[PDB]
């Protein structure tokens, strides 16, 4: 089993890594085997004196601190976002853009982006009154935990993987990962599409042909909209990856409704297990959603990301084809 | 000593309350005292069918979480932005802008905007890693951290003082206590100014000259900048109050300083006791921060800051005549 693993981790630099046979392969470890990969290929151990040790303690508590009893946002979505957000890091229209840290801060960000989610949504926690609501005053409420535990956790016994970068690194580092993480509340989805349509719009590329990002703001926004992208890139994956997918958001989103229905609360979108449509909802929130932030992805980084592109519009014809 | 203490309460509606000699002869409950008082001058406890009982038990709690030890940041201070945005709510400019709801979420606001203060800038917090800077992720973390106290202790025994407001007023007020305790946040000041600035370039009037503010962008703004200038109210008050609060402040500054020349931090601004200079710092204070935002406040209340203008200029003549 070990041999059957190290061959399907192979594969950790293509869309479309068979994740949930990593995550069964590796002993429902797939967030720690995957970032360990990641960290090897791109010699982030060695860049950042990063004891091996320490990185797989960090890891394993940071694996269990996400919820292994929520269906979506999950170790195993954690690792998915990871690792998707390593390929779009190594999309040639990005080579040598980015530093070192900036590379660290992205994965580091999409590892910890989603760690002890509840199952339920922020509205959801605002309407309940809940604690994280009261803690966080109703704003980026899961985004300013996961952030939270994220950090807090390198504090615990050997987890300090970044024990060895400099003090102006560290801080540098924690900026960028808040940026990050703070961004994947969908809440803001439509202010980050925005303004990356606007930079693909006024667009400049240097003389190798990578894009130009000479500020920290711009740097910022494309590795927000990087990790915002891995988030939402369940519908552009091979069909088989893709529904397992919907299968898990639709069980939380199920549950969460029958959470707001038994208290009298109006049932969110999509959350209503009486009235929902499966397919007609995931033909919108590509329609509406997916699809317009990819074909934005895809021409900033043009024509790196022509293929899963046409994943993404294949995958909807064939949800669509369901319908009639 | 009740009975002084009930023609000290007299003024409440002016500006230069005789605050400090309340807080002596009330026990040290300025805070109690002084809300009760307005609550009664604007007809709150009737409008929202708030118990006297209730409001008194939370007012007290409320009271007890700001730290006794702690020279500026102290229920005092509290007491004084209550006050203080009490008259400015009154400011003929502004007499049919704003709602009850409005008025209420501007008082509350105040009375809890510094709640559980350590004594420390956030930036303190963040280069300290402190409990509190990796709670917040760094972000506005003294503010948010007031706020969850403020609205936390709503939740003891005979504390909810908005039990009879309907679900959407509970929801509306916390919306806009939230919105005006963040925009505290020193570090917001020149957005807040800017904006401010700009209100006052597109500024709308009455023949009367009274404002008129349509949209709730406009309105939050105003009370945002309101509350902004009763916190940053004390060189626009009568010498003998504005030289304590200038001994107050700078006994905190100096012993945060002190914390971090031991740490071997850099010491922030005016927190310096061996390089420093009370005086100066005043004159620069009142020069870049406190006249900017009172004259952009006066020229969109032109003229009823007049005398408050008047006052500041005065006193800032006066530090200044200190300086040889
Ligand atoms: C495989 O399908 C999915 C995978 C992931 C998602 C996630 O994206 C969004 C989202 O983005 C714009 C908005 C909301 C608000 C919903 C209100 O009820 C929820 C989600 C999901 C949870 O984070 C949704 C999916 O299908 C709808
Ligand atoms: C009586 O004197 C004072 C009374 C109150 C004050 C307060 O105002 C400011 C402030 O204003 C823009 C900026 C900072 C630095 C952080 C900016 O990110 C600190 C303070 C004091 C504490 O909140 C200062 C005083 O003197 C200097
Ligand atoms: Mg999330
Ligand atoms: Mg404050
Ligand atoms: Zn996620
Ligand atoms: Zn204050």
């Amino acid at each position: 089993q070990e041999d059957v693993l190290a061959k399907e981790l192979e594969d950790v630099n293509k869309w479309g890594l068979h994740v949930f046979r990593i995550a069964e392969l590796s002993g429902n470890r797939p967030l720690t085997v995957i970032m360990h990969t990641i960290f090897q290929e791109r010699d982030l151990l060695k860049t950042f004196k990063i004891p091996v040790d320490t990185l797989i303690t960090y890891l394993m508590t940071l694996e269990d601190h996400y919820h292994a009893d929520v269906a979506y946002h999950n170790n195993i979505h954690a690792a998915d976002v990871v690792q998707s957000t390593h390929v779009l890091l190594s999309t040639p229209a990005l080579e040598a853009v980015f530093t070192d840290l900036e590379i660290l801060a992205a994965i580091f960000a999409s590892a910890i982006h989603d760690v002890d989610h509840p199952g339920v949504s922020n509205q959801f926690l605002i309407n309940t009154n809940s604690e994280l609501a009261l803690m966080y005053n109703d704003s980026s409420v899961l985004e300013n935990h996961h952030l939270a535990v994220g950090f807090k956790l390198l504090q615990e016994e050997n987890c300090d993987i970044f024990q060895n970068l400099t003090k102006k690194q560290r801080q540098s580092l924690r900026k960028m990962v808040i940026d990050i993480v703070l961004a994947t509340d969908m809440s803001k989805h439509m202010n980050l599409l925005a303004d990356l349509k606007t930079m693909v719009e006024t667009k400049k590329v240097t003389s190798s042909g990578v894009l130009l990002l000479d500020n920290y703001s711009d740097r910022i926004q494309v590795l927000q909209n990087m990790v915002h992208c891995a988030d939402l890139s369940n519908p552009t994956k091979p069909l088989q990856l893709y529904r397992q997918w919907t299968d898990r958001i639709m069980e939380e989103f199920f549950r969460q409704g029958d959470r707001e229905r038994e208290r009298g609360m109006e049932i969110s979108p999509m959350c209503d297990k009486h009235n929902a449509s499966v397919e007609k909802s995931q033909v919108g929130f590509i329609d509406y959603i997916v699809h317009p932030l990819w074909e934005t992805w895809a021409d900033l980084v043009h024509p790196d990301a022509q293929d899963i592109l046409d994943t993404l519009e294949d995958n909807r014809e064939w949800y669509q084809s369901t319908i009639p």
